[PDB]
């Protein structure tokens, strides 16, 4: 043939094969979003997907199988849970009137299914919860897996944090790097805004405004946070659907631990024995990540009412997983 | 307040204002495929979307902005045309039982109100026209638009060519970039592939099998391209669309305009007096990409029956245009 | 000819030329890891160098030119400065028993043949000083050429700031860009490094040890910035040469400019105003950097007995400065 | 402390380690271009640097480890050879009135010393040997380290097919990679400038110019391939060193290798029994590059006299070998 004709193998021994291997399990919008943010930016040297609608995936996986020109990496996608095999980092991102109970019970049922094979090809893996809830999930993934607690992490409150300094940047004109801000606790409605820690340049601005955050407040920062977790309801009120910050949100997670740069994130861990937590539960907190996963913690000093915020929810948190059948 | 108890403006004169900008017209998912991956691969300083669509329009542009953090473009979109103003480059990408004439008008009536706004605020832009048909809707552009030949770009073959680098490469066990073969005239079913010019490191491929893509082929060179052609509805006869490919293709040819690379892309362009073409219309041929937009064309040395096929397709092209109301 | 044969040129008017060149004045270390960082980066479509140089600037010129396959600038380089015309950023970087103040002199007397050669060919580019001493000679730079204050910038505290953050990631085990410290005012022994902003995730270390930088410091804080600033001294008595890490800087530096990031950056600029500066002299203090140049400057508040230490600088500073012939 | 205060480390076993580590060995200029051109693409996610003079390796690491905030890799350096241990890639770019014998020996002295060390913190790293001579020395390397043949690669033609191609590129306003065009045998003054595969876009460039190489050539092609040769004397007889071009072609071989591209790169490799080859000698022909080292190899379709001149070469570089103390 014409392949024998032009090239002949001189490699005795078999290839080593992938070593940056990421698998995205889900192929909605925000699976997607993942997957091509960790493409366009040479993350790694494989991505594979998978989801249990397998026309759905192979459409999608074919599709950028078709731009493999202007990419760097392998592209795999199949229903088959072999397929993630040697995988470094999974990323988790499939989804869900009734009870919070309840359609949390329904993604825990959906995560029986997919956490076991994902272990049983990915026994070193380290598992990145995406799907919401977050921080129940996370857990659910970390019990439901058997991993050593350092290999299960959850993005907790990453985006949020990150349109939070962005926001910011808008309101100030600067660039959103410039902004430092951090959003902990439990994601969505209850998380903690660290008036404390709101900077530019290390000048604090709760500094410049005494009554940052409260009813005081002459300038209103406290509906910056609420515009931040209103977020994804907003623009899924407009467009039908959230993917682009999740997606950028979660190639910036996955470039920190395959890189091995030990950056602090704000993600989701558990937290049991920080600020008054007693409970089993996952919470963000600023966390150190490498490619040995997330193997540091940090203690923000928060004052009393923002260690109680997250105390209450731990207990909100625990109702609903000890209801849980796992 | 707060910002001016931390920031001085100390610059006298107005701001220079952005000087990359680049406008994708339309928020399907080629439109947001182009946008995502411009952005991830920070090529412009401003990226503007645009669409009839408002609320999906802002629902994107959102969810874009939202994270701005993990980028270096400055994100707008409005359905007012005021907010492409000073774009360096326009790409458009809105489209369409039913004849093909008739199909064609409508996409036609379509490029007769953006076209107009375009032109008006982005007196020097340049257009890369992407909605299907490409060829004769590069041509309405141009002709429709007033602009100097070689500001105005169809995306032509450019994905297509990628493609079949990519199947190239998957039957050669070699990456795309390594793999060199072209496809050109009237994209898809009567496009042409170049078998003369199919090489890896200058090796001729058809030079090793004579008879690569007629009907004397041991191996069927013919059906990779046809493959190529049947690419975009294999993957929507899956996941009901197409994007990730275009997307990326779009990109590719926008840092070419950008950087103002002098790279040679299979675009779709102006071919009158090129290979025996006797009327005014576009097909791709491979041309020279800069800043100042598409300065060069490359006369490939065509055999007869390719060179015929070029011809035909123009009198195809031509059968539709005459008919057309601009 | 060949060429001729192959390609035809099909643009009529002519081309719109460069739009992100930069230009390096000074082929010693310091201009090639500033030039060769840009190109790495993709930061401008046009890098040009120059230098007195002349056998030496071809040599680089020459070298660069030759990896231009994997790069996307056109490189430029000659003596005549006619090959810097056009450029939107100008880093400089041409440098020098001998008293500072004669050290100095001869340093301006280089400039006075530099500046204007510049502001011929470039008459609206961005000056970024790098040489040093840098806060008097962006200065030098600065009424040397008419400017307006924003168009002229110098590289002041960044590397140290970023040398830093790099030791304060080595002791703690966090990358650099976790760690958030800034070092201010004159370059060099007498720069501030301001420990109240010390920190890593908005928690602030000064707030866990509340001695930092103190003789009461059971932590000798204060010795790791005297490490940042026997920085240069400590590289140069091993390797005879400084540049790997000031030629990032620049780079860094640059992109927040080219890609109009409105990005907070430490460097040297017109202090006049403030913290009880009286003089007309430059120093660093956090500044936003655009496509503009540096349009904003950030009020740190600083304690009593640091605008003390800025106070005193700008007096030794303007005490050299109506000493030189300008 | 404050590091205590401020993080709990909440993983129990042993962090992996480093997975994408590079070594390169020497820090003479060709060596840091090496590790500046690696450093600021993010091709790994740890650096070392080794050479015998301790001091001026403990300057150019130190320079670079100042820099971390840019990067996004960790850097070491030591005379200890320890300090390379668990490299994927190791770059080695140590070396040399009198003969080309001698002067060989010398540089064999030299690996001698080396590889041992290099081979036993790294058993089962890919070596790539960038010294000149390289295809002799690659062959020592070889040898002298007992590794199967696909992981000891030489750089061969590699950067002086990327300085034909940015050359052609100048002759005809094209970038560089638009340019396609193949150097291969021994690199230098011998080597073989393939006139069939100089392509522009699947174009056959002697197909326009038939005479192309020779001396009917009205356009003196062959001259550029001698200007190619005359690369690194002419620079060097300019700015005193080589380097820069170098450093980024060796970025470029390293990429392929550790993402796992399977490109094709023009090196040097075991050619014995291609061609009509017959002794076991190392040559540039094209190669396919991953992650597992240089795993096929190209059998372009050379005219006899092509051919032809690859004996010849083989023959006077098993002349030298033959003389060699191993």
């Amino acid at each position: 043939s014409t392949k024998e004709k032009l090239i002949s193998h001189v490699m005795k021994e078999e290839p080593v094969g992938s070593r940056s291997k990421v698998t995205v399990v889900g192929v909605g919008m925000v699976g997607m979003a993942s997957a091509i943010s960790i493409l366009l930016k040479d993350l790694c040297d494989e991505l594979a997907m998978v989801d249990v609608m397998e026309d759905k995936l192979k459409g999608e996986v074919m599709d950028l199988q078709h731009g493999s020109l202007f990419l760097k990496t392998k592209i795999v996608g199949d229903k088959d849970y072999s397929v993630t095999a040697n995988s470094k980092v999974v990323v988790v991102t499939a989804g869900a009137g009734e009870s919070r109970l309840n359609l949390v019970q329904r993604n825990v049922n959906i995560f029986k299914f997919i956490i076991p094979n994902i272990v049983k090809y990915s026994p070193n893996c380290i598992l990145m919860v995406v799907s919401n809830p977050v921080d129940i999930l996370t857990y659910v993934a970390w019990k439901l897996s058997g991993f050593p607690r350092h290999r299960v992490i959850g993005s907790g409150t990453n985006l949020d944090s990150a349109r939070f300094r962005h926001l910011i940047g808008e309101k100030l004109h600067l660039h959103p790097s410039s902004c430092h801000a951090w959003i902990v606790g439990e994601h969505g409605d209850s998380s903690v805004p660290v008036w404390s820690g709101v900077n530019v340049a290390g000048v604090s601005l709760q500094g410049l405004n005494p009554q940052m955050g409260t009813e005081g407040d002459g300038e209103n920062w406290k509906a910056i946070h609420k515009e931040v977790v209103d977020g994804a309801y907003e623009v899924i009120k407009l467009k039908g659907y959230t993917s682009w910050a999740i997606g950028m949100s979660v190639a910036d997670l996955v470039e920190s631990i395959i890189k091995n740069m030990h950056k602090v994130h704000p993600v989701s861990t558990l937290v049991q024995g920080m600020h008054g937590v007693k409970d089993e539960v996952f919470l963000s907190v600023p966390c150190v990540l490498g490619n040995s996963g997330l193997t540091d913690v940090i203690h923000m000093t928060l004052k009393a009412e923002e260690e109680k915020q997250l105390q209450k929810s731990a207990e909100t948190l625990w109702g609903v997983q000890k209801e849980l059948t796992l």
